[PDB]
């Protein structure tokens, strides 16, 4: 507790911090977990018929996934700790909201592109950085200026979420039947989950105050497991069914 | 205004926020203004002619010009933001000097070796990266030792500004001499104005107490808009000119 | 020093700050004096008979042993200046136990894996960086929780270093003798010496208290004049014997 005494009673910070400790406990392991196994099956070679890599290992961007799953466990697991310590701690991934994601949102729309073989990579990673940044601002900011700052950072988003949802619908069509099907999964994670994020800004106690702190960290827990796990999953098979198609049977894409 | 009844009266923070902010607001909209411009023009195609990409795409790196601006551009609106909140704000963009510098100079320099074909990308990006830490220790620290903190950037970037400059003179020769004008200009930016830095520094309330940090400010918002958006203009003009050499008209550089 | 009235006598803050500055002085001079030469003898040319580069330029990436030089060369100034100015300054290098080296230690494992082409150079880079970033939470935690962070980069450190010394001892036997002589001497200080970091943090004053702080500062002059000089020059010419046998005399390996 940051407060000698501790929280006062009935601030934001006056919530039920073993329940918070556990829930990212078990966020934690399950992260890590599936980030183990995106890069153990990455290893095993190409396609469901795990058939040999040439040079005899994967390429360097397919560890993004599993590398980004085991970065938000690591944090989790920091965040479990924060909150077993009773909050407010020297090292406290808890504190400054959307801060942690100032590390892992940009490397996920890398995996993402890398993937599909978007155009405009750099574009696309700054985008995201920009956006994350202006939430942070948007958090630490009291005046009214927090909405200067979200504005700003729709400014970013918008364009950016137009952007990519031309691009992705210009890639799958090349891609056969059944890699479409996990490549529409990963859509509605991207398109119907991202704008959840600044949806959730707008109801919490900075904004029409809907929603408490607490709820918003158990919320939060739920998002990062659906856009890093569940999302690295869905990278994961499609790489697998797209190998299965290009490389062990030979065949070529619609283009 | 960080003090609860505000900045003291005659502090170096005793300024004018408004027209700061609104000089940044200025500032903002012309250099995020001219990046959307150059991404827009490098997706036109190549050269004067706009001959279309092989790809259908425009190289990566050719983004970062475009990017640096918009990155700049955002920035001074957050500085805005603050200046119109009054000051020592949060999040303040304004309060350590030359912290957003050590994100976007290091960038330039790479934008501007990829477009010459430099030698030592990483020493040349590492070489600013220090100068501008060392800048940032300079201000922030109140003793002598300020100075030894400013000499130990000196060392950094004296070996890279002649370096650069010799390397810049072997270039200029194999190209073309329509390409050898814009390159001029950037070269007067880049050996006329980077050094204008350092000196102001010099003549600041930090040493000799000359220049106030409220003119700091206006001065820099001007040599911003030169060392990003007009820099940026002038290698964009450049490589139309240069694609118009090589690939429309398909002719030899001299080498 | 940061109190006022300075350091409460028989504080950890309370040590020798002159003694303190003087070594990294001589540590800066050292370690930048080896970075300078590195980077020296890397533009000669090829192998021990200076063969010129077909383009005329070395690759990008053997820079970074020397980059990696000047960097702690750097750091090691900054550290001088706080100790000499007292210690507690705002720009303190000394402050943070940790913090240089997570800007360090991940270049160093790359320099290393693109010396020897080890797979998973993203893997790698992470890990290392992880574990950093676990140390630096450690130090600042004053609770029991200081030791689950320190196990959680033990978590990481453990599986590097066992993977590493698989990858390392597969590419060995590649090489010819001359070759293996240096990789050795890297391999011990390698395998040797960066278990020694986390032993210290066990017996240092956060840990069982035999080792002062000012000790810990001493000792850690000379443990990065050693991971960081000595495994430069080790690296260096390692490429030195290896480019004699394939490029000037034109040999291939065992493979
Ligand atoms: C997300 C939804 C998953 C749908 C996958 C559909 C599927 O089962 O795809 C199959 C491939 O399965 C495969 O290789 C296996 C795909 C799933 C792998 C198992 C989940 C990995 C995460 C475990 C986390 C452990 C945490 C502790 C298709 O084979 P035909
Ligand atoms: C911020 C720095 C990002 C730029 C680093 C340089 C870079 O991105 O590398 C370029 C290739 O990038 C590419 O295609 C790959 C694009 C991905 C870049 C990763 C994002 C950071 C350089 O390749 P060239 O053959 O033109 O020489
Ligand atoms: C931020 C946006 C990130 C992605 C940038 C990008 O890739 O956008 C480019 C243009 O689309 C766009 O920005 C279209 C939106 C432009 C937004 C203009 C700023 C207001 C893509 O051009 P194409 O390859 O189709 O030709
Ligand atoms: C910096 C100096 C600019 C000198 C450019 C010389 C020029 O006019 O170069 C011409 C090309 O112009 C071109 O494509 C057009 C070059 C200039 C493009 C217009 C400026 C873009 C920035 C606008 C900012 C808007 C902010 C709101 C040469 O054609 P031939
Ligand atoms: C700090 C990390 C910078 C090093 C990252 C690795 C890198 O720079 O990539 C190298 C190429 O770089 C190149 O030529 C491009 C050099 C630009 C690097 C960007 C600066 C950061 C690796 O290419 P290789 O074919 O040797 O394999
Ligand atoms: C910091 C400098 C950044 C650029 C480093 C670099 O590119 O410098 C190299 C040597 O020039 C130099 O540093 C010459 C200056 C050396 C400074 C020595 C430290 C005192 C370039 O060698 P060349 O390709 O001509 O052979
Ligand atoms: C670390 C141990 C060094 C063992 C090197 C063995 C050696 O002498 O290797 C020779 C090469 O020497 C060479 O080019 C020269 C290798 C050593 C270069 C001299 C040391 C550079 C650092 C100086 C630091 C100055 C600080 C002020 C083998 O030639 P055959
Ligand atoms: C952290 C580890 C960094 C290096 C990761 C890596 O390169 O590990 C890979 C597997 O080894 C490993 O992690 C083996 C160790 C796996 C540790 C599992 C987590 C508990 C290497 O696989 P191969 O190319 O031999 O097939
Ligand atoms: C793993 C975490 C993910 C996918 C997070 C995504 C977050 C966003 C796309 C957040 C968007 C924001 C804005 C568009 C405006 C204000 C600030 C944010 C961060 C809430
Ligand atoms: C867009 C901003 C640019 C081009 C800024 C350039 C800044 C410098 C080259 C500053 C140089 C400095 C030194 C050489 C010594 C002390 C610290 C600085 C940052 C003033
Ligand atoms: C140039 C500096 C080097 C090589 C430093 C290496 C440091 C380590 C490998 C430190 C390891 C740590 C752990 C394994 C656990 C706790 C935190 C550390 C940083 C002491
Ligand atoms: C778009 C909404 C912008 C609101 C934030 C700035 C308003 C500042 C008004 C002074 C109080
Ligand atoms: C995503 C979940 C939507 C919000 C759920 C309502 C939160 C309950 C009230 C918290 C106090
Ligand atoms: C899925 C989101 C989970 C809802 C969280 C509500 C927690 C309220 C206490
Ligand atoms: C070159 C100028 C270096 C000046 C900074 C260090 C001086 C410290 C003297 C003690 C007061
Ligand atoms: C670049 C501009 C050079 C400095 C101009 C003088 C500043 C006026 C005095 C400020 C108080
Ligand atoms: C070009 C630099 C602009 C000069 C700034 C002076 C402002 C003094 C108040
Ligand atoms: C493995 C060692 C983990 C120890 C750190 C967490 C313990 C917390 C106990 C409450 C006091
Ligand atoms: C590496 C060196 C091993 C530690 C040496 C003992 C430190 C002496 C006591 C400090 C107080
Ligand atoms: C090699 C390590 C050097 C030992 C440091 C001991 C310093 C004690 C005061």
């Amino acid at each position: 507790s940051r407060p000698p005494e501790g929280w006062p009673k009935g601030s934001i910070n006056d919530m039920d911090y073993p329940l918070l400790g556990s829930i990212c406990a078990v966020c934690c392991v399950f992260v890590a977990g599936s980030g183990i196994w995106m890069l153990y099956r990455l290893d095993l070679g190409m396609g469901y018929s795990c058939k040999p890599y040439k040079s005899g290992r994967a390429p360097e961007v397919n560890s993004l996934s599993g590398i980004i799953c085991l970065l938000c466990g690591t944090m989790y697991a920091a965040k479990s700790f924060d909150f077993f310590d009773g909050g407010g701690t020297p090292f406290s991934l808890n504190w400054y909201w959307y801060l942690d994601y100032v590390f892992t949102c940009p490397l996920l729309i890398l995996d993402f592109a890398f993937t599909l073989d978007l155009p405009h990579k750099i574009r696309y990673f700054f985008a995201v950085f920009l956006t994350l940044w202006c939430g942070v601002a948007a958090f630490v900011t009291p005046s009214a200026y927090r909405f200067a700052y979200y504005a700003l950072g729709c400014c970013w988003f918008t364009p950016f979420a137009l952007s990519l949802m031309r691009h992705v619908k210009e890639r799958y069509l090349v891609y056969p039947p059944k890699c479409q099907r996990w490549l529409f999964w990963a859509c509605v994670i991207f398109f119907g989950f991202w704008p959840m994020f600044p949806i959730l800004f707008i109801f919490s106690w900075l904004g029409t105050g809907h929603i408490s702190q607490q709820a918003f960290y158990i919320i939060f827990a739920f998002l990062d497991l659906t856009c890093k796990s569940i999302f690295g999953i869905l990278m994961t098979v499609f790489r697998l069914e797209l190998e299965e198609h290009t490389e062990v049977q030979g065949l070529p894409l619609n283009e």
